[PDB]
């Protein structure tokens, strides 16, 4: 399938170090080696986890077309990936050359895969880096050539892609042009929460072109959510459709195609998470504190990028006038791989989960913004931009000072915060993949 | 129908001199006549055209509960009205009183209400003010009582509506409640475009509750459209559907409803301008000059509040990196009746009109923004939030400071323009409604 490619990912920071690793300057060969977890959902996906930097005084001969490789630092390799038996990637530049492996590169694979394979009984590969940081990689199977990296990325402020060659164009396209189309048609997207916002960002993800769609959620069309929920129709309402369905089925007309993965469940299950492990893109648009924690884990533990959106219009009773509307506002919270996080900014805390639980538990024993379809579309038109905007910079200004917007309508400001304001925590959850307990939630194991 | 109630809608500028006549300060009677025209489409429309003060001097008497009314006004009244039949509203005030006829009022009127039409074969009317502005009005056929006016409306920088008395409670709705759609279930919306930001601004009327939609376009969904206009499928693609008849069902699916009314045909025609005039508010979301003015000049025409959106991506190619986006920007404007017109604020201009004709001459005769839903959704969610805000303001500024916005999504500025810093011209054709040829265009006589 064009959404059943593999995945080669790297954090911003680790490709960074292995960037300024693999060009000192002198115009010769340096290598470095990756060694990486695998999510194998539908999608092979290897996850980089540690770097060994291959020290330049190491390597017997250094030129600007050849670098040996040290046989230990295979042997470190080996060492690190044995436990969890992890994938081991070589890494070497290609310091004014092009990304093509040579026929030296060919040879040394061939030699250097059946080592680390018979050191680790895994999927192990190869791959180079000109300059500018783009890379190339191929795959190993029991220590032989089983196929190339269809693609290479790297999720930072800016978002790269770094596509397999094909014998056709394939040049980074602009925002809001067909190229783009080009780019979402092989990627994945994750829509948690099919709701007031989530339908109108489901809905643009979709015209957009993105080749597979994930949809998650439980919830049901009801009465109440027709003023709200973009294709939804009073049939829909009366026999309570699932959010889910109603959306794929709506995608399938819409495309002409059933490219939707409609999961009828909450982002909080085994089924949910696993499979948004396979997505490019995760979009959280449901209103808890429990779930924004769950798809800021599965970002953290799959390295992928996650955008945050949500809504507010707190009322208040005023003594003379009744009633009124305190504020109406937006936010939108992207979330790169190794950067701060939805619990850095504060968005959940532990406090505010166990309150919601308790609360909800109330409810259950016991059993203000009810037509808001235009905050909905602006927060929802934001959010979907600021992916376009990440993947296809147009802004006159980085990226990274976008990291968390703010808006308020009635206040009629808009505010921003930089990524760099933003203190970070110890991730311990980065590049884990899919170890138990899943997300490090019990709840969640196996 | 919900969708058939009559009307009386005054000017911003007409009704702040009439509150003035009227409530002088020695909480005594006042009295003024409003002189109207008429437009009698699926509902009748009167115009206030021409207003008559009464001066207090020349009431015989004047109390805190009666004003007599001297009979040479009515017949200034009449003389007024006589050439083009329009219809007289006798209008006095209640200081210290309540928005209710009296007996004295209804034996009065049956008196006066004959000598109007003795004078002038027409509908003719009176009417009651309280000292903050609001209104109830009633008409009379044939000189003899007919029915109350349903809606009496000012639509100013905030827009008013005043509904005649009903034993159901009827207090004016918070912004984003359900109060909200019991106020839009009586109104009659009309979607110039059926557009990349037109199928979302007809979105979002359809779902917040609106009675009536109309929807003008002689476009048809093609391929090319499937990336922007909600509802739209590649099944009506295959088939080259019209937009109109395309929204039309896909609001009668949501809706549970048939409230649309599809005019398959451009805004530049008898057919559309006729529908239009009905409307109780104006959305233009069609990228052409012509289109632009056509709406301009209805709205001025039929006072009836505009709402102009429009977005554009410029493009220039950088001599090292090739085409670029120049700027990705969004324009509202919000226009009241005898306040400042989009050919004020050089919207459009004649030579613009003149220029875009010819091009399309000479592009028939021969024969960059491709992808941009969410640009569309960022406008057209701000458009109809527009009309929000003026109908239950909301925002912490008054809504005249949001004549005009607009925004840049690559420059992160967002900018408004208050109506009192727009020049005016001369309107002309301010409350002259259907007068031929209709809107002084010739193409459009009869
Ligand atoms: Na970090
Ligand atoms: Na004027
Ligand atoms: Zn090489
Ligand atoms: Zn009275």
């Amino acid at each position: 399938n064009a959404s059943s490619g593999n995945r080669l990912i790297l954090t911003q920071e680790l490709h960074t170090m292995l960037q300024k690793h693999l060009f000192p300057g002198d115009g010769k060969e340096a290598a470095a080696i990756l060694i990486c977890n695998r999510y194998e959902g539908g999608r092979l996906k290897l996850l980089a986890k540690e770097l060994i930097l291959v020290p330049y005084e190491e390597c017997k001969s250094r030129t600007s077309d050849f670098i040996a490789w040290p046989g230990n630092y295979l042997e470190k390799a080996i060492d690190v990936a044995e436990e969890k038996s992890m994938s081991i990637i070589l890494i070497h530049s290609h310091p004014g050359g092009f990304l093509v492996f040579s026929d030296t590169d060919d040879s040394s694979d061939m030699q250097t895969m059946q080592s680390l394979f018979q050191g680790v009984d895994a999927i192990h590969g190869s791959a180079i880096m000109i300059h500018s940081g783009e890379m190339r990689a191929r795959l190993y199977r029991e220590g032989k050539f089983a196929e190339n990296v269809e693609l290479v990325t790297v999720a930072g402020d800016d978002i790269h892609y770094w596509w397999d060659d094909k014998t056709e164009q394939q040049l980074k396209p602009i925002a809001f042009t067909s190229g783009m189309t080009d780019t979402f048609q092989k990627l994945t997207a994750a829509i948690i929460g099919v709701s007031g916002t989530g339908s109108i960002v489901a809905e643009q993800v979709a015209r957009l072109g993105f080749g597979e769609i994930l949809l998650i959620d439980h919830d049901h069309i009801e009465k109440k959510n027709l003023n709200r929920i973009l294709n939804s129709t009073l049939k829909d309402a009366l026999s309570h459709r699932p959010k889910v369905d109603m959306f794929a089925e709506a995608i399938r007309c819409i495309r002409g195609e059933d490219i939707s993965r409609p999961i009828n469940n909450t982002i909080f299950s085994r089924e949910a998470v696993l499979a948004a492990a396979n997505a490019d893109v995760l979009f959280c648009c449901v209103d808890t504190y429990l779930a924004r924690m769950i798809a800021d884990r599965i970002a953290s533990s799959f390295l992928i990028p996650l955008l945050d959106v949500g809504v507010k219009i707190p009322t208040h009773v005023d003594p003379d006038d009744g009633r009124k509307i305190t504020d109406v506002t937006g936010r939108i919270d992207y979330v790169k791989p190794g950067g701060s996080t939805l619990s850095d900014r504060l968005v959940y805390t532990p406090e505010l989960i166990y309150r919601e639980n308790l609360n909800a538990e109330e409810y259950e024993e016991q059993l203000e913004a009810p037509s808001v379809i235009t905050l909905n579309m602006r927060a929802a038109s934001a959010c979907v931009s600021e992916f376009i905007a990440r993947c296809f910079p147009f802004r006159e200004y980085p990226n990274k000072r976008f990291t968390r917007t703010f808006f308020s309508l009635a206040g009629v400001e808009e505010d921003y915060i930089d990524e760099s304001s933003i203190t970070q925590a110890l991730n311990t959850r980065l590049a884990v993949g899919g170890e138990e307990p899943l997300l490090g939630l019990p709840e969640l194991g196996d």
